[PDB]
């Protein structure tokens, strides 16, 4: 296959594409934006101005399988064609059974057969516009459509590998404590799957404290029905709902993996506020609180990916990034600092603003992606090392201090909007990328004096070669007292600086 | 003739032009804008940017017959020529005896002979710059010129049918309780015409209350003079005055109908405020109050057409639209909402901003006519049906609910400027056009659940074929919970067209 | 001669240029703008945008005769060349002995010899930078150079007639009660010239009150010395000073008139405020108060021309326009209303904003001159008749009524900037030009009703033929209740309207 | 050599370049702007828009000698090439041992050997990022590199003379009362050099009060150690530190002078506030207070050059301009007034805004340089004479009166931004350049009346010939009552040039 996840020396998962480490400098289209060839083709030139390397775009089951057994390849065909013509990779979004909790993208022949494909019921007994995750018939229909899609992708793309990742469904779950369908209620009375029990026992010291505390509160039992093992409460309800989602979607993914395995991720509508109970957000989705349940249930799903529109970016990304879960953000705000923090601090696979086609005039973002592209080789090389960090000022922070081998780095912010990344490339050498901050280098060991030796501003050409534009000294470095990450000038955007240091 | 009104199966009057249903997406020029070939010709390109299909433009008697029996075809010729070259149909306004009550467009030779063509007199006795509607000499001279104009149009236009309608005179009436000319004072004493009596008897249940009440108050008599049948008051004065105008102009139209019958309408300066008495507005004009009088008196006038510049649009158009009177608005404000309301709610024949050449920079208006043009086939097919409605928010309204077959539609407004139309094209299919509203779809039968099935955005190509630009879903329909008529986007927004399918479960 | 003043049938003086009535739609250059060929030549395209037919431009003695007996024809020749090439007539301003009272344009060799060309002396005995009008040497040297200039103009322009008028000196006079030079003091003691006395006797009825009153206060004597005849005061001082200036300058003009007679005018710095005594303004210059002295002393000067920069435009022009003195305004503000008033109300020969080259972006002014040009034939034909008026609103006015044959015209203003002119061209026909006013037509005879019959908007083409652009009616004339002079549209400027009227 | 300092008849030092007097209408690049060929080459077109005749740009030892004995001529070669292609002369800044006090441009191989190239030590005893001026190894290595640079310049530029001046180091000195290195402390105990005693003896009447008063307070001794001759205090510490810097840098210049002598200047960071003690500003630098020490110690340095960023411009330039020290300003604000004052009042060799490449859209400054270029021959001819003054208004001044032979010039300002220069070219002739002032000419001798005779506005063509654009008179001169220096117009305004003839009567 031409896209794969491989763990490196530092234990970081890396995307390897056409043989090389690859980071998704991405954007996701608006939902409806891949729904005709003409609309989508109107967007490519805009997207190129933002220096994307990857576009996240949906295929909708309703359009792909408009009658059961009849498949329409027009949209996937034209999407791959356009991506190729414009220099983009694709992550394909599969709007099948569920998109933002609901089943609005299910085919007309699925919506109209509520007997074959039964709906979630509310606590009031109302059927809603959401297929039950307890509907086996819907699992199989969706699984067959998705497998057919991926078979086709293999058939037209196995060599070029334009398509580098798959997202089955979109923000799954219910806005309810549980499904009140008959199958849902019976499933709630069933034995906890041993797969979950075994996973927990094994990974206890590492479990989410949301799972652990409920399990332990009820005696950390290794058998029994859901209400025995996890109590009769909102949490046991969320846990068997999430199991069911993860199990249904795993089946969908397995069918594809069997024929053409690509990096596969499921995305979540975040727990918006800390007190929110399951059902305020989609109950069933891969939010961090149930990461363990998803991992135990869905081994054919590679990454649980947060959709981040909230300002608390640093805490959110640390919450979702685990040793078994690389940071992959398929939906975010169009804020360059977020990208630098994800890639630099957490070795992210993907950063993707939602509704990217709308932000074509965002020069600073475009230039930021340009700088990140220059740095992909160096970022890739240091993924997972303690020699790479992000830089992003949040309100009310004034400075950050870190150790890097022989040196202490004191990062001070010159504006609210200050961001970048720092890589130690050598005992006495650093690459600093970004804008509106300064870095002071001193000696860890206080029996020595550490100082900047020399600073060059530059960038990497299309060959990947470093080309210095200036040797920054004098006013530009306060006589080598400090690195000033002023940025590249046209308006200001992130710059790249090579700093050599010395001890004496 | 290449233009005619035909009633369809729902009872609605349609304009058939060159053998196809036609709706006037119109504009009327300022009054003096067709007075030379050069000035008119300077406007065509401006008008084209507005996506007009029809231009309303005057021929003035003073220019058409500058000396008695001498006719100048220069202006009508070049008007037709320009419309053809720029893709417009024409409705011709005839500024003859009267324009805005007065006779400023009568030929020099008519103005100068106050013996042959006597004037209205005021209550203090002064002759005003208005030819009396009791002056038979004026009626015949006007009729002969109008007839001469229409013969010419036939002669140069019978095969092409650039000209699709005629408006004899413009906003007729006097700013007086009555004319005080000796001939007027005599007329008022005369017997009420049996045509009026018989009309009232036969059409009683549909009569205006302003006429029925006065008739009824004076004993609903079936003979007698004006003052006997209608009392001695301002209303009987308005009635015999209105009868007079309708009679005079009917003759002018009939001469034209005899040789080249075109759809013909007369237009009114509205009763401007609800208490206004005849004379505050032109007394004699076809305001809704005297609609039955005009109908009884002028069978050669097809349509009485309101000139709407007031903000109370919905009430006004509902007042003028009757079984026997299609909605045709030759003068209006340049407001896209108004057009959508007239065409969608009332199946109108015409919507026409006055002074249209001034609005060439109104992109939202332009794109509104663009969308309406795409919809003419569909509008025309649903005229008079309960399966077509307008949408237009007015201040202080928040939402409208209607039933369409198996579905309830709740229309909710997302801004003050919200307008469009809705057409049910199938048991489970709707076309919704417009901007700044939302439509919630539910089952009429409470035992079932109705939902949106699928939503497409698009438009009709030049071949008249539907082309979807998107399948709107997810964010764009709140996951099929609602239709969002956000509009077509250039940001600036103008009306969009959405095809919505629904289902029951 | 290609230019001459000729009294028409109504007693109005007209300029006949190349055998046709001509009206100067003029502007005057800044003082230093014709001092080189290059600087003047840079202006002509600007001037053309303003639709001038005439430029007022100086020739400076200092440059024309830089050494005595040596004449430099460069500036005059290039000026005429440029005018011809750009479609302009010229009125030549002679900056000789005096310009704004002073002698700053006298040649170096005149300035440097205060023995030969003695200066004015102040009451304190200081010699000022003004040559004395009692210095005959200066008079003869000025006259000789001026004659040399006009002779040259004849030799290069007699057939073409680019030059249509001359202005000897500029705003002459002293900022003193009298000149205190020896010659001035002796001149004051002398007998009143018999030419003055006889002028006053013959024209007594029509004399300026300012001259009559002083004469009559002292016995209306027909002989005696200046202080005998006019008493010992500021006025007698002003009179003999004014007599001196007009005599000196009459000699200069006479020399030119002898070989090549052109319409000749002297311009004044106005009495700025009503109380102002002679010498607050240049004492000697042709202000209206001393118009009779100038007329008596200077028959070779055709017109006395006010320079009008003050806002009391209408009273000022009325004060200068007399039966023996056509209105000619060589210096003014760039206000189109003033032009329309001068030409329409007072049959003026010339309207000329000062510093015209500054005004090249004045669209409204330029279009005003376009309209006046279209109107020149019609204006010409009605000069001095009671069938032509101007229209100009001043603050605090709002309507003018006038009678014209059978009709009363009520002119009502729709804005503060309201101006134009009205010509009755027939018993029942009028041409109205202008902007921001309305005209109501009624019958003078109350037994009749007068009304507008028909209105056309239009203009005159380059052949002088009327071309209508619209028949205005309906909204555009309130159904013939009124003529609306709305203007030509692009921003609005004066329009031209033909109105027929009728009586019933 | 194609660039030389030479004293004229009025005792003024002039720069003679390619046989002709030359004034630097200059600008200095940002520090890092000459660090690659690509970055510098991106600037030339911009620099041309400002009408510079000279660029000040650095060469950095760290790049010129990247390893000891290995020399990289890329940057100097490219700089000379670009200067030639764009019509500029160069003054080369040597960022060697010190730049703004510190050793940040010293080679990596100098930085890393603190044994061979020992550092300044603080009073606390810390070694700082500054090479001690008491380090002979450092002096020798800097000297060797500097000579290599200049030998190369000779080798590629001896005929053309693009390079017209040299600045060794940049704003040298320590932010300390003294260096606490062992060498420094022991040099403080040494005998005052006789070269300094002798200078102070010979030049006593012309000494800086700052040096003289301290010498005299300790008994004006002609022998002893620093603390003997100058006391034990901050000043004797400043004196010997300054001696050391000037001595070190003189050695550096001498090596260049011996193979290819060019006008050489050292620049100083100014005493920023009058109370400031040595060390607040760089202690060692050629500030005016220690001008005598620098002259005595460094005969191979031609000029001491102030870097002027402060608003008190007139006082500062007067402070630095002495008979033995022409005014040369390598670093200044981009203010045209400062240029006119420097060149006009003080016959300056050079005016140079710092960060010049940032200033490319400064039209008025570009036009001022255009006018100064036009005037260079006339400025050159009157350098040092009392027939040439500058004009510059400072806040809270309103007029300046000067005597010029037979006339008195009253200069009155019409705006806050009023500047230029005045030359008497003849007994009765002046050239006035500038903007926003007026000049009144009267007679010195009150028994005569002096007046303007004629005024011409104009300029000098590419051949150096005067061409009048106007004879100014009437309103333009208030009838020759005054010269109005209105400026050249474009309305945006910049300096004009006016020729005024006067006369006495
Ligand atoms: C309507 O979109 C959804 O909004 C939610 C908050 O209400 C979350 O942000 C989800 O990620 C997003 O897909
Ligand atoms: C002056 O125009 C007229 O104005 C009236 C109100 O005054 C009505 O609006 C008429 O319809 C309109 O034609």
């Amino acid at each position: 296959v031409p896209s794969r996840l491989v763990k490196n020396e530092h234990g970081s998962w890396q995307l390897i594409v056409n043989g090389k480490p690859f980071i998704m400098l991405a954007g996701e289209l608006h939902n409806s934006s891949a729904s005709t060839t003409e609309y989508l083709n109107s967007l490519w030139t805009s997207l190129k101005t933002l220096n994307l390397n990857t576009v996240l775009a949906p295929i909708a089951w309703e359009q792909f399988e408009p009658q059961e057994g009849i498949f329409d390849y027009t949209l996937i065909n034209n999407m791959i064609d356009g991506a190729r013509k414009n220099g983009f990779k694709l992550s394909i979004l599969w709007f099948g059974s569920w998109k933002n909790g609901e089943s609005s993208y299910a085919p007309t022949w699925v919506k109209e057969d509520t007997k074959r494909f039964f709906r979630v019921k509310s606590v009031e007994g109302k059927e809603i516009e959401t297929i039950s995750p307890f509907c086996e018939n819907a699992m199989k229909a969706d699984a067959k459509a998705f497998k057919t899609l991926v078979e086709h992708i293999k058939k037209v793309d196995q060599a070029t590998g334009t398509v580098i990742a798959l997202q089955p469904e979109n923000e799954v779950g219910i806005f309810q404590g549980m499904d009140y369908s008959k199958a849902s209620l019976a499933a709630y009375e069933q034995e906890v799957p041993q797969a979950l029990i075994q996973y927990m026992k094994k990974n206890r010291k590492n479990l989410r404290k949301e799972l652990l505390s409920v399990w332990e509160e009820n005696g950390a039992r290794t058998s029994g029905a859901w209400k025995t093992v996890f109590g009769d409460n909102a949490w046991s309800k969320s846990f068997y709902t999430t199991w069911q989602y993860a199990t249904y979607i795993d089946f969908i993914s397995a069918g594809a993996k069997e024929i053409y395995p690509l990096p596969t991720f499921c995305n979540c509508w975040l727990v918006q506020k800390p007190d929110d109970m399951p059902g305020v957000y989609p109950n069933g989705g891969p939010v961090s609180r149930v990461m363990d349940i998803w991992k135990a249930a869905a081994p054919h799903i590679d990454v649980l990916a947060p959709d981040i529109y909230l300002s608390d970016f640093k805490n959110i990304v640390a919450d979702y990034h685990r040793a078994d879960n690389p940071l992959l953000i398929p939906e975010a705000v169009m804020k360059p600092a977020n990208a630098f923090w994800a890639f630099g601090e957490h070795s992210a696979l993907c950063y993707s603003p939602f509704g990217i086609e709308d932000g074509a005039d965002n020069f600073v973002f475009a230039q930021s992606y340009k700088v990140l592209n220059e740095l992909i080789p160096l970022i890739s090389e240091h993924q997972g090392s303690d020699r790479m960090i992000g830089v992003m000022k949040m309100p009310g922070e004034s400075e950050r201090t870190v150790t890097m081998g022989d040196y202490q780095l004191c990062i001070k912010y010159d504006a609210e909007d200050a961001y970048g990344l720092i890589i130690q490339t050598g005992k006495n050498e650093f690459v600093v990328a970004g804008i509106n901050f300064k870095v002071y280098f001193t000696s860890t060991d206080k029996k020595k004096t550490g100082y900047i030796k020399q600073v060059w501003e530059g960038g990497y050409d299309t060959d990947g070669e470093w080309k210095a534009t200036r040797l920054l000294n004098g006013d530009e470095t306060y006589h080598n007292a400090v690195l000033i990450a002023k940025g590249r000038r046209t308006v200001w955007s992130p710059g790249i600086y090579r700093v050599t240091t010395y001890l004496r």
